[PDB]
């Protein structure tokens, strides 16, 4: 599923997602926007052997299995299938894991990249939440 901007917005609102750690929900719809653009069913594959799953690209290295990642930790508790449906809790809960482990959002490269430090604000700009 691809998520329209202020459809997401939302949603992460509803998951409890704005202000999480001091992360304001711009944050959060700018890290997706560049991590999957929206979408829920994007993966990409790293060199290392694990992948990245969903809409905020969460690792098999150490945070859902995919049978497939050497080493790998399951900190999530849930296969990284489950970080691809068109539902986006299985996401959240397991973001929530990964903003509170001692690096922020800066987890998220792209979010790092591209929103951090920027004008988030823009992100939720026309939603009605
Ligand atoms: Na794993």
């Amino acid at each position: 599923k691809v998520f329209g901007r202020c459809e997401l917005a939302a949603a992460m609102k509803r998951h409890g997602l704005d202000n999480y750690r001091g992360y304001s929900l711009g944050n959060w719809v700018c890290a997706a926007k560049f991590e999957s653009n929206f979408n829920t069913q994007a993966t990409n594959r790293n060199t290392d052997g694990s992948t990245d799953y969903g809409i905020l690209q969460i690792n098999s290295r150490w945070w859902c299995n995919d049978g497939r990642t050497p080493g790998s930790r399951n900190l999530c508790n849930i296969p990284c299938s489950a970080l691809l449906s068109s539902d986006i809790t299985a996401s959240v809960n397991c973001a929530k894991k990964i903003v509170s482990d001692g690096n922020g959002m800066n987890a998220w490269v792209a979010w790092r990249n591209r929103c951090k430090g920027t004008d988030v604000q823009a992100w939720i700009r026309g939603c009605r939440l």
